[PDB]
């Protein structure tokens, strides 16, 4: 269990090696304004996504970061968000853990 794929279609998304401890933890449990709870895992890098729209700062769970919706580039499943416009690091991915499948390289 080293690679993360899209749970719906099996698109290659990220690696356990690429987990990023933002504020001391890679896992952040967050709620959106619609009251949906997400278990978000922070990654330095991801692939196989499609980033939709222009960045927005509204309701950002990570101070100083603007977000873009990250879909699976293959099946269009909402996998999380790309974050940018911040510092150390400038950019990262917040992916919804339960929408990924972990398995061998
Ligand atoms: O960091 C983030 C990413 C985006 C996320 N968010 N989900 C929404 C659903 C409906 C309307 C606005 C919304 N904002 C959020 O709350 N925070
Ligand atoms: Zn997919």
């Amino acid at each position: 269990a080293s690679i993360f794929r899209c749970r719906q279609c099996g698109q290659t998304i990220s690696r356990r090696d690429w987990l990023l401890p933002m504020g001391g933890d890679h896992e952040h449990v967050v709620f959106n304004p619609a009251g949906m709870i997400f278990r978000v895992w922070c990654f330095s890098l991801a692939q196989g996504l499609r980033l939709i729209g222009a960045p927005s700062g509204e309701f950002s769970w990570f101070k100083g970061y603007d977000w873009t919706i990250a879909l699976c580039g293959q099946c269009g499943s909402h996998l999380g968000w790309h974050y940018e416009g911040g510092s150390q690091p400038q950019t990262f991915f917040g992916l919804i853990k339960d929408r990924l499948a972990e398995g061998p390289a």
